[PDB]
C-alpha cells in the first residue's frame, strides 16, 4: 500500500558485516513519516514497535519497505512494514500508533486507508 | 540483574525535541553486548526486538537500563530491558535471542543466570 | 583532467538526520560524503590494500531542513604518491549548503604501510 | 589564558559506533566532539542568541576499536569578535588517536546575524 525503495548505507553496517538491527527501526520510522506526510498528517505517537529479523542484509543492497495498516480500533492503529531485498523478505516491522494527553478518535484520512 | 547508567547525547534527539525512538534500540543492544561481554560470550542472534514507549526523554538526562532474562526455553531466551529516568520508567525493551544454521542448546553460563 | 566534477550523487534527508534544533546534525554530513566517496570508488572498481581517510572537514554555509533533496558534486585534486584529496560541494536545488573535503591515503590494511596510488586514479591527470 | 585545556571528557565507545571494517566510523568522531563542546558550554552556563558551528575538521592518527575508553581534552583559541576556535585531542590511554577542530560563531538564531561573543568566553584571555 505504501512502498519505499532505497539503498543501504555503508555506515549502517555494524562490525560483524551486516546492517545493525537498530537501523531497521530508522528505516521503518522514515517509512512511516513519509507515508503520513503524503497523507498530510492532535497527533499520533508510537506506543510500541517491534521487528522480526528473518535474513541479515549486507552492503551493497537495494531494499523496499511495503507498509500497510492492519487494524484500526478507534483511536489506535497497527501498521506493518515488510522489508524486501529483491523478492526476498528480510524482516517484518510492526508499530502501534495512538492519537493524542488523551485519546482522540482516529483521523478520518486513515480510517479511510481501510 | 544487569544495570547500565549513561547519558543521553544531544544528537540522539530528533527534531520534535526528544530521544528518537530508534536510539532506544541502540541503547538496548549496547546493554545486551555489555552484559554478554561480561559473561564472556556458536552464538546468539536476535530474532525479535520490541519496545514500549511509556514516557519520552529529553536532554539532558541520565538513565539506567535494568536488564534481566525472563525465559529460557532451551535454545531460546527472552531478555527484558527496563529504561529508567531517575526512579521513573520511560520504556520497556524485550529481545528474543536464539543460539546457532541450526538450533544449539543454550549455553550453560546463561542457563545459570537463572 | 583532475578538478572536474567526476561524480554527482542525488538523495533525500532522513527525518532522523535532524538534530534537536531543527536542522541536519553535522556529523551526518560526513555520512553523506562518505557515501558519495564509496559510490565513486565502486565506479572505478575500487573497494588487502586500499583507501583510508586521514582527514576530513566541512564548512557549513546554510543549514539543511527536513524534507530536502540534496546533490553532492565531487571533484579530486592533489594526487600525491599514496595520497589524494577529494572536495565535495553539497547543493540543495541551486544553493550550496556546505563544502566538504576529504584526504584519502592508500595503504596495506594488514600492514599499515603506505603504498603507491592506484593507476586508474593517476590517469585522471 | 586561552590555549590551556579547559575541558576533559571521558567515555566509552558504543559497539554500534563501529563501521563495517572494524573501527569507529569517522562521522561519529564529530558526535564525540559535539558532546564535549556542548558539555563545556553547559559549565559556562551557555546553551535566542548563541553558538553555531561554521566548520569542523578531524585528523585521524590511529583507528579506534570496540571496546575502548577514550578521553577528549579541549582547548580554545582564535577568539574573534563573534568567532572562536576549539581544538579537541582524542586520547585512548596515553595515545593520541585523532585531533579535532571546530570553529564556532555566535549569532542571533531567529535573525541569522552575527553577534559579538559572550563575555564569559572573552575572559579566558
Amino acid at each position: 500500500i505504501h512502498k519505499k525503495t532505497f539503498d543501504i548505507a555503508w555506515g549502517d553496517m555494524a562490525a560483524l558485516g551486516h546492517v545493525n538491527n537498530a537501523r531497521y527501526f530508522d528505516y521503518f520510522q522514515e517509512a512511516r513519516i513519509d507515508w503520513l506526510r503524503e497523507l498530510d498528517i492532535t497527533g499520533p505517537v508510537v506506543i510500541h514497535v517491534a521487528c522480526t529479523f528473518l535474513k541479515p542484509i549486507v552492503y551493497p543492497a537495494t531494499v523496499t519497505i511495503h507498509s500497510k495498516v492492519n487494524s484500526l480500533g478507534n483511536s489506535s492503529m497497527i501498521m506493518d512494514h515488510d522489508l524486501y531485498q529483491e523478492e526476498t523478505l528480510m524482516a517484518q516491522g510492526v508499530s502501534k500508533i495512538v492519537w493524542i494527553n488523551k485519546s482522540v478518535p482516529l483521523p478520518d484520512i486513515i480510517r479511510n486507508l481501510v
